[PDB]
């Protein structure tokens, strides 16, 4: 049932890299960006309606656009969805985990843009159902045990709308949009500006910037702005062991 996205998809212009870049920092390491057809893998989940057309996130689709548009330019294998529920959502993401696909891609990217509720010290996520699930739940999904295929591989988890110890993650990366608020620019939402910041961010910077300069970038441009400069910036992540650079290298290979 997975069907990778095929078709034209008209965005801006993402500059191409030159060669396969390796930070020339030297001390830290930098992970495998170089195959052709293999680059990557977007696991994209857009759910915009609800219980009532009432939280029906209006201009959702704008940013499934932009995201598409831009790992499509970054050669990645895209795997889109509109609204699902907790039982689709979790049937899904093991189907693209455990697909051949993921079994021989270099990086593994996964955009989850919905509704997030804050319930006691907990964090969850509303699906079509409206049902919700904690996000450890979700974090939980990719660890080595049940992930076999990522291990050791780049991992980018994405949340622009939010003796006895379970094992931690590794290389990975969990991205917020860090604001208690959601209406900006008169007609957009929070995470929304996040999204478009970051693929603007991609767009000019991927060809010569490591993901986790391009998330600060990111995370400064979302924040100066209009309606959610307070308490100073906005965009955040969490590095899981994310020890080496993430070159992207779009159009280029070795």
């Amino acid at each position: 049932a997975l069907t990778p996205y095929v078709g034209v998809v008209d965005g801006p212009e993402v500059k191409k890299s030159k060669k396969i870049h390796g930070g020339d920092s030297a001390i830290l390491g930098t992970y495998k960006m170089q195959s052709r057809f293999n680059r990557g893998v977007l696991l994209m989940v857009n759910i915009m309606d609800y219980p009532d057309q009432n939280r029906r996130r209006i201009g959702a689709e704008k940013d499934s656009k932009s995201l598409i548009h831009l790992f499509q330019e970054l050669n990645f294998t895209i795997f889109p969805y509109g609204n699902v529920n907790q039982d689709q959502f979790f049937k899904l993401l093991t189907m693209v985990t455990s697909s051949s696909y993921v079994q021989n891609t270099e990086c593994f990217v996964m955009v989850l843009m919905t509704h997030g509720n804050s319930v006691e010290g907990k964090e969850k996520v509303e699906f079509r159902d409206g049902s919700v699930v904690d996000m450890q739940k979700i974090k939980d999904h990719f660890q080595t045990a049940k992930c076999p295929y990522l291990v050791n591989k780049p991992k980018v988890l994405m949340f622009p709308f939010a003796s006895t110890n379970v094992p931690s993650l590794a290389d990975t990366l969990v991205c917020y949009a860090n604001t208690p608020g959601y209406v900006t620019h008169r007609d957009l939402d929070t995470g929304s500006w996040y999204i478009q910041k970051f693929c603007q961010v991609m767009a000019d910077h991927a060809h010569d910037t490591d993901l986790e300069d391009i998330l600060k970038k990111t995370s400064e441009a979302v924040g100066n702005k209009r309606t959610k400069k307070g308490s100073m910036q906005t965009g955040a992540y969490d590095n899981l062991g994310f020890n080496k650079k993430l070159y992207f290298n779009p159009g280029f290979f070795n």
